[PDB]
């Protein structure tokens, strides 16, 4: 079928892209990089198999791959955001708005796009990758911490009406999913170079590594196929058993 | 000690203003009908017991607490925000923008606003009124329902940094809360008088009624008393049990 | 690989063992009927790719399976108990005792007689089919319900642990999972061919329709098949969207 | 009214019983160390404000509070168990079993012996002391853990069916809850005394603190009073702040 999958470039859009082009669907990729003709055309030359699109608003996006390949059958919405670490008192207002428009109101501008084609035809698959840092907050990460709780509920609640039109709807959050040379989130230097960094994720996951694109990949394809709809409405924690909590003194 | 109370004549709004005052706090109220000195000077003669502010926006609302009553002790963060039921692509993009800025961005600017004097005392007490739909989310009511889940996860968020500072953060999600004269969001009319609504709430809830303003304020009260802080970080899902599950076909 | 299913003439059973079979795990079967030659040797001669067992606990079913297939690098614990819905004043303190026993107990001693030989090797996943009944509760089923929650967290905690092994944990919870000739918990019959529940299938799910044993065993075959392994710790809700809330008068 | 406090020289007990007792309340108590004559004339004599009573069984002691002093108002079911932290592979299945019938059997029975007597008068409190460890478990730990959880679901289960006849059910789950004198959980020696698990306490909670018998008394009192039955079903995480997430190298 034909899929969209945004930021590519970041977080987990080469697993999902690149598993879900080998699983034979037209994989439409968006990223902010595609504004420029140069980068667009880069991309489109290492990835034949993939269909770098130049559009970046949600609409136009959609809009774009539906003429050129017929259709939107599965919606990968790749949602990423720089926040800072601060006290709630240091942020701006501005800081919060920004997570929020980039984690929130962006996937849910696309999925407001894309939603009408789909209950037409009673048909479709939507895809969040939001985060699992509701699940176990960090301290002086708030802005982007209840940005994706938001978004993780948008998913679930959106699975209730879809369900409808046998659209099922999921949200992935993951956490420590090495992205290798995208700082969106946790790049080779020094997530794996760095023996601080590595005894880190050691210490707070439980199977003591990073997650790998190919695991988020398999997930989105899986979700994709169609193979088990029932799951709608579910949040996947892909963050490898994290959080792994303190033990008491005198515990290995 | 002196106490905030935002939109008071809606929500949560009287039902924490009134207990709070009675527990001995002075209770500054907001209220959009405040922009007005006629509506500001009934409030104040109706409850003297209150003190209505006309202050609209967080920052000069906690200034202006803090000039006439030296200090700003308890955020009771009552936000609401008029939504409506729509299948996602019924929604306009500025719909979700609306609801997130009313019940996320809000809440968020009041603490970002007080929480600098808060921590330089290590004390205070954060409250936000939210709602328990994203416990039990309905189909069509994706906007409201997300944001108010950002909200739940914003004060568990803040919990965990502001613990540092002796500042416990909570969230009642209230549900089938009767709000009186408020239509934000279970008026007496038709929720206590229309047989079709009387008999939702005995089918939706454990308790098979409304939940009063009194139940609502008693918690308030209690959260900010100081009797225990230790909930820090607790989402309070005061929908007397909420949500009802249909059950097999015969079963009474 | 090897792979063991148990209770496999019910529940998850079928759909689990079927489907890891296709994948090509040797799949030991359990079921309570198999303590006689006449039912282990019909199953096996209706599905020659199964093996069915004939032991019954926990330890000798282990070793059993370890000597035949050298070893169990897949345990999916299908467990089943046959409850009854009861005003908890009306239940026995024994049938608390029974519910707990057949769905905590059981998995606790399956996995506790073989995460020895999983940990030694560094290898091996471990499935529970529990129930999505804590998701949502109906009223007067706390026996059954509350000891589904407690599989549930078994499985969690486990991997915490196991983690470090390279030992995957999960649990999938379903709820209106066809069963076909089963009686747990969804037999075709009524479930399929009566008007009322049918219909209450279509008002509580939303994708307005039971799970299928397909689905279940496609989610089964694809955790244990490694290629997710960071989703560990994760509970399944496999209900098609259920609950789905009751909302206010007049919505269609 | 008339209440009843298990195990009462342990874990919640002495927070529970007396604050109810300082509230006018007939706080009938229970504790293994009451078998003994001595022992409980030694604490009837060190507490005339709290009646001890003898009995040890479930529907016994309900009995002999019952005939005493009327009836049962308020249960809290301070349920503990001693449990060792240890790999899944080195418990004994009759470990679990412990567990399970010291902490979900227990307070399974309480209920079950007087729930008939409060529905009948449709008045009544129900609240279960369980753990915050389902919330963040430890590994190796799963015993203890997982059956606290299926407690945990036991009391939002039964809220489901009680609160028809107006009978609100909690459940309480603390950790780091100072026991004193009391080894279950947290005594005095070494969680107050010892500077490695001060500092402990301090890392893991975000109030950096352990929490009161106090504050664990007036949530108990304030959920018995009546003040607040709205909050039916509620699942109460009395743990500071806890659990606190490691963050990442570099940051404080
Ligand atoms: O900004 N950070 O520090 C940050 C940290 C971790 C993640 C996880 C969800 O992918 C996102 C962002
Ligand atoms: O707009 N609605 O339909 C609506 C319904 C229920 C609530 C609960 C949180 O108080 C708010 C709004
Ligand atoms: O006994 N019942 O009524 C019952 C109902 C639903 C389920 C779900 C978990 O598969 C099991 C049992
Ligand atoms: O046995 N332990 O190690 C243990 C630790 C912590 C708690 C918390 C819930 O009160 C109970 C038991």
């Amino acid at each position: 079928s034909t899929a969209i999958v945004t930021n590519v470039k970041h977080f987990g859009g080469m697993g999902s892209a690149l598993r879900l082009s080998e699983a034979g669907h037209t994989v439409a990729c968006h990223d902010e990089s595609f504004k420029q003709k140069d980068e667009l055309e880069a991309f489109a030359e290492t990835y034949p198999q993939l269909k770098p699109m130049s559009e970046q608003e949600p609409a136009e996006l959609i809009e774009a791959v539906t003429s050129a390949y017929g259709q939107v059958d599965v919606l990968v919405s790749n949602d990423i955001f720089a926040p800072e670490f601060q006290p709630i008192d240091k942020y701006a207002v501005e800081d919060y708005r920004g997570a929020v428009e980039a984690l929130q109101i962006r996937p849910f501008a696309l999925v407001n796009a894309v939603a009408s084609q789909m209950k037409k035809r009673k048909s479709g698959h939507i895809i969040f990758i939001t985060s699992a840092t509701p699940f176990g907050p960090w301290k002086e990460l708030s802005t982007y911490t209840s940005a994706r709780a938001g978004a993780c509920t948008l998913a679930n609640a959106l699975s209730k009406e879809l369900g409808e039109y046998n659209i099922p709807v999921f949200a992935i959050g993951p956490n420590y999913l090495h992205s290798e040379d995208s700082p969106y989130f946790y790049p080779t230097e020094p997530w794996k170079t760095n023996p601080e960094h590595v005894a880190h994720v050691k210490k707070v996951t439980a199977l003591q590594r990073l997650g790998t694109q190919k695991e988020l990949g398999e997930l989105v394809a899986f979700l994709a196929s169609g193979s088990c709809d029932y799951l709608t409405g579910q949040v996947f924690w892909l963050a490898g058993g994290f959080p792994m909590i303190e033990r008491w003194p005198g515990m290995p």
